[PDB]
């Protein structure tokens, strides 16, 4: 994990991407990742409350409450958010992908998307699961019944299938 | 420890990998995982913003690794407009050979003693097969071989020499030195 | 802790400014990557000035060693190789691959051409690549190389000189 | 934690870790076990110091239980390759390859502090192990001026020598309490 | 995490970690176990301080359970080699090699705080272990002014001395609550 | 080391001797291995006599729910009266087994502690199991299911007297009558 | 410690050996080559004692190694004997395949068991194994390949009643008739 | 992995055997799990014991193995050829690598698989030595399958399993059985 | 799990083989294996000082002094010793194979034999010289040939080992 | 796994059979556990006969000095002649035990190696133990303390012939006479 430095002032390359309003959600989501992503989103809003923010997602998912913290922050800030699926968006990753601004949810052609979810009481685990159903229903425009049925299936969707389902808007090979 | 080198601009000190990045060289050395993919993708996108026309060099010495991470790099290579020169040094196996093959036509290179493997050295069963079919389609597109030939070749647990890989359509040039 | 010398450089970076590249310890992909980056950087600083490669290595990963070997042949520069301590397995291949006339050992070094999850056929193909490379740089026949590599032993610098692995055994400069 | 010190130069004030400051005084430390990593660092320092001046003495401080023989021999060969006088100093102990480096200092310039201990005993195929051992015998014979027979016999004994005994043996020249 | 402090210099402000700042005041810390790495660092600091001034006192703070005997002896020999007066201070404890270093301070300049504890008891081949032990007896005899017989008997007892008892024994000179 | 005892002569390890007196021990955490052993013992004792009572000694913090349910189903499958005894504690699945003894034959010693709370696969499946537990506790305690669900949310133990009033057990005994 | 029991001359058996004597074979726990070897040896031994008498297979398993499960399955089909399968606790993955492979009419579950047909080398070989499972489930459940494939994609358990309706088992029993 | 005990009626009364020892009394030898020197030693000891009990009666070898150490597999193979007895081999679950070699080395006509087994002839010191061992395997497979060395070499390069029917056609086994006839 | 066989007396299968005068040297040789092999050889000599003993060898070698302890015991007892190489005999394993009674050293057809060998330096060389002397005695090759051959990191086939003088017969089945 | 042998019938593990022949093995490192066992065997053999020789087989790198001294003292305490045999090696405390056999009855096989060199307590106590070893070697070898001290400093092995000349053993035997 040596991070290359680029000259524009010298920045590590992730800090340079942040200057272009790009936030990376790569790898598992936990409280530490959520904290960082939230800090970046709030910083970018203060730099400009109108300019779009790009969120790059390559994630197998992770901790549900951490994912929900990022989701709530995405909705709290005013900015348009362009989400991009590269590699995969599974579990909480696909929720974040779906939560991008309508018209601005993107996937590359070979990505895979999973809405399936591969110590607390049983009732609390179900309450969290219902929160996920409600969020997916809101952003995909599918019924709760369809979301519940689809999330039970242990499978990935192609980008085209995810587009038809309402998780994303555009499948792009290159810019138009 | 990464050595530091000085470039004349006054003088600026770079670690040697950052200096290579300044020359439009991106390294894909070692196993491919999400962390490596993230770094390679960031570098490719940065280089495109510096110039959407100038070639980018991708050095590949890799046993492969995580398929979805490899596909993320592959999709980024196709997304950016730039010519990409791929170079096989040491080995390109599994996802490494896919990236090698995905360089711009005419600009896929190997050094003379490298070894290339398209075999994948041994989620639900159906999903594993879907990924495998995606690999077949990508190799078919860039090698110009049929799906039948690719499927048969990938079943064989072997490496190809650079000349063999050239004949197969994985690369274009086997170079001892510059022309 | 790496000492700093005086612009302030860590001592390995200072050696690199003097066109010295170190191949100390086991060779793996990470070492190969670093050595290759240094060789290519030094070529861009000057495609004519000699590069010094210091080798103290028990060997390591064959494909990583071959990546360094191919880079040594790719760049135009004269490469002076130096054996200090030992050059075994892939280390001795790199030593032998220096520019003719510029392959050196210190007097107490030891050199080994013996090699102390892939298919049997692929292991043999790699071994044959090593035979061909040693034959080319030592000027010995394939038969002699194959026989010598079977023997689990080190050569002294003088014996390695007679074999064609190196050119000069030096106590001090002339 | 390595303390940082400030030195006054021709270009102003510069901050060095204390080992880097010692290197500026032409002092090279060989403390702890000798392996390829230590040899690499010591060799780089010796070659750097030669380039700063091929005439000025270099001080080598040795407190070592020994270590890897080929790594020790790499340092030894570098000591002989550079032109500079090398003052060796035994502090604490010089055992196995450490005592070889101590003995390899420039004649007249091999030193020990009074309470140091020196060991020439040494605490791949059989033939190759013997070849290395014979190389050590030859090097000790050359620098101590003792016969091969005496060196071989002495190296078999699992013991340390005092600085005075090491002086009489030809490993070092001076046992010093303070400067003259 | 080591706090940073700011000093005013000829060029403006310089930031030192607090141990480096103490070194600028000629204070060398010997806290924790003594091994070759600690000895190397302490020796480098003592030699640096001698080069800054061969007359100004050096303060050595000792809070140590002891450690490696040859490493302790390397520090001891360096303390005797440099010309400078050395004030030793026992804070917390000085046990085994720690108490040897404490006792080796310049006569009149060996100090303890009131609640410290001092141990001269000490918590390779048999002959070599005894030779080292005899070196310790000789050093304690020299600096405490007690006979070899008394030192040998005292070192057999698995116990600590109070600062007052250590003063009476000849290990230290002053037990201080605050400056005079 | 398990001591050996002699019966009038045959030598048994002491647990095997207890088994001869129709005593089955459920001590420690419940997992598939414990369930297998307990089930084998219950079925063996039924074959020796389908009428004679079986004593089940329970000192358990609970454990794997499906393993506990396997024991529970076996207790209901065999015809025999089963006397359950709480010694030390019966928590989580342990208290379910205690409650599942034959009515009138569920016992605790005076200093035992009983917990019906479950100290904290897909979410839906975790809830299905939890609902199965509610139904079983309701059946054997004779409390409405609404009361069971509320009580199981409370992270606490009951004394033997409180567990008796709740319908988990029938008798709190210091010694035999 | 495995308790020892006495059978009537008196002979002392460990309790699992006593069960084997009653023609009961336990498949409790993860299935791997070692478990398969033991189960196969027991089935073949029981066939040699009598090629007509029923054999009882008790299943409490989360599944395990597919080829090991298939070795047991093939042995069940090879021997002539009627095989009564019993689900206690759970039968998941390969466990539910063995349950379903009992003799028609003789596949049983206790009331609180859970059954899963979902399944929690090169890609082509993994798919070939998966297709073998589809074919076996189709044969014993009498469902179509399409229905089996769809059902196996769903990460869920079935109740015993739902498994009965699906064709995995024949009887859900609280006690003997 | 507690091994059940079974009781047999003898001339002197009752004898208790662990179930594997009981199978050995019926001339059944198990090769289950990875093959290493320890497994080879036990299998070899059992084959030689069974030969001494009768040099004519068939021996059954049950194979469920991913393979393992090549020299250990070859030790078992050589023992199978050394004893005079007919050896019936049975593939249950899988026979991969050295496991499939042992399966193929059963007496002609007596090599069996159950219907859902999988067979692999692919194989998932100095380089020259590794090749010498590999050539020994080619020669053994050629002898027992009756295929050419060229066909064996090509087939062993492919990282795949064969079904029992495909293994039958290849010459690795003779019969694929659901139940006895 | 070691199977038990009945002869009534019940023996584990290795103990049954010992009743047939078979001693197994399978796996690495260390002091514990040497102790067991030596005890078995001495026991078999006491049962009969004339009847042959069979030693089965499948070993990568191991501790030199432990191997030499077995070797010395083989020479001490009067009995003919038939050695059998199954799988491999490498390093000390091949020394034991070669030390069988002349005419009674056997290999199965697919075994591999290695005489190459994959404290202070002087003591390591003394042990190595002891091995040279023992191989020279039992193979009838010169010290020079043994030293040269042991330097080569390779295995011999049974036929090559026969020609070298390590063994006498390569057998597919009994005659 | 220790093989079992039959004597004319009683079945012994092979080490117990050797003990029946008055053979005690000291193979492997010497620690308190090994000492305890050897001492028990020596005392048992003395009670069977206080006159018949005992054979001690030594293949040992040495080990704990006080444990070795416990065995040594027991060898001297019992009346019996003790034949010591070096097979493989006798190093450190192993060579002390070898040397402590009855005069005329200390044996080595031809390829054995013997080392008298010794490859938390206070320094003084370590020296006291070392002096005890010097005294014991002097007594049994008949060499002076000065010669023993000098020889023990040398990190080397002796051949059986050299050990014979030194006074550690009496006979180097290829086979019985
Ligand atoms: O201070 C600000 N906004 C101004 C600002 C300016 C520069 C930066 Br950097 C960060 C925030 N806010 C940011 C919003 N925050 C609430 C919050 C917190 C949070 F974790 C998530 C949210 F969506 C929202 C309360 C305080
Ligand atoms: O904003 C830009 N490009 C401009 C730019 C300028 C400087 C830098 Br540094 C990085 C990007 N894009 C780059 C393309 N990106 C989508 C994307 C994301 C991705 F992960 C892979 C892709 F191939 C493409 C969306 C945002
Ligand atoms: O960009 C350059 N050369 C110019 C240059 C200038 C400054 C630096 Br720093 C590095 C390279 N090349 C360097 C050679 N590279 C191919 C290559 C790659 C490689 F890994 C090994 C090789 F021997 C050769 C293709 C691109
Ligand atoms: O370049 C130089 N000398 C000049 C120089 C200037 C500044 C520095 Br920093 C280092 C060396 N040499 C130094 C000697 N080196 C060979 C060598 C290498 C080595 F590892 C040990 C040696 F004793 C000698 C070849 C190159
Ligand atoms: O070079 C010097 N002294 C001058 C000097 C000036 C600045 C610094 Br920083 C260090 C030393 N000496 C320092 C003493 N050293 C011998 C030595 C070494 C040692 F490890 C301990 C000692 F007590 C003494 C020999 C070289
Ligand atoms: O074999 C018998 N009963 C007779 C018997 C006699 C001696 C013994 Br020991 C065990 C059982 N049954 C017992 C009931 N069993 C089904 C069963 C299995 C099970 F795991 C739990 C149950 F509650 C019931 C089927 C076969
Ligand atoms: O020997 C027999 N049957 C007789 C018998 C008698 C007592 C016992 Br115990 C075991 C077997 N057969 C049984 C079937 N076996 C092949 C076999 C092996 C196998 F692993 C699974 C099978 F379904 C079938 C071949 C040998
Ligand atoms: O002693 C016998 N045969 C008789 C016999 C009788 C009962 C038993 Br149990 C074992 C062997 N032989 C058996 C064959 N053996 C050599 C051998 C050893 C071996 F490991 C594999 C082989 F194929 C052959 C030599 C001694
Ligand atoms: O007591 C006997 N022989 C008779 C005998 C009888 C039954 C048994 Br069991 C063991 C030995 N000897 C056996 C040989 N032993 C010396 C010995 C020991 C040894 F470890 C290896 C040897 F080659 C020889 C001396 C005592
Ligand atoms: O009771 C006896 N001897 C009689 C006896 C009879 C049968 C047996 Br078995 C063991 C001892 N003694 C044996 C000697 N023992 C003292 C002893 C103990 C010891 F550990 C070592 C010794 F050298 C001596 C005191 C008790
Ligand atoms: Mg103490
Ligand atoms: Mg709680
Ligand atoms: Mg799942
Ligand atoms: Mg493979």
């Amino acid at each position: 994990p040596l991070i290359p430095i680029v000259v524009e002032r010298a920045y590590d390359i992730y800090s340079r991407l942040l200057r272009e309003r790009i936030v990376c959600v790569m790898g598992p989501i936990d409280d530490s990742v959520a904290s960082l992503v939230i800090a970046q989103l709030l910083f970018l809003q203060s730099e400009s409350n109108k300019k779009p923010i790009h969120m790059y997602i390559n994630s197998p998912g992770g901790v549900v409450t951490a994912g929900l913290a990022i989701y709530d922050t995405m909705q709290y800030i005013l900015n348009p958010i362009c989400t991009w699926c590269v590699g995969q968006a599974a579990s909480m990753g696909s929720l974040l992908l779906a939560a991008g601004t309508p018209g601005m949810r993107h996937s590359l052609p070979n990505s895979r998307i999973m809405i399936h979810q591969p110590a607390i009481q049983a009732e609390e685990i179900m309450k969290l699961k219902k929160q996920l159903y409600n969020i997916y229903a809101k952003h995909t425009k599918q019924s709760l019944q369809v979301i519940e049925s689809a999330m039970e299936r242990d499978r990935y969707m192609s980008p085209m299938e995810a587009q038809e389902f309402g998780i994303l808007d555009k499948v792009l090979v290159h810019p138009p």
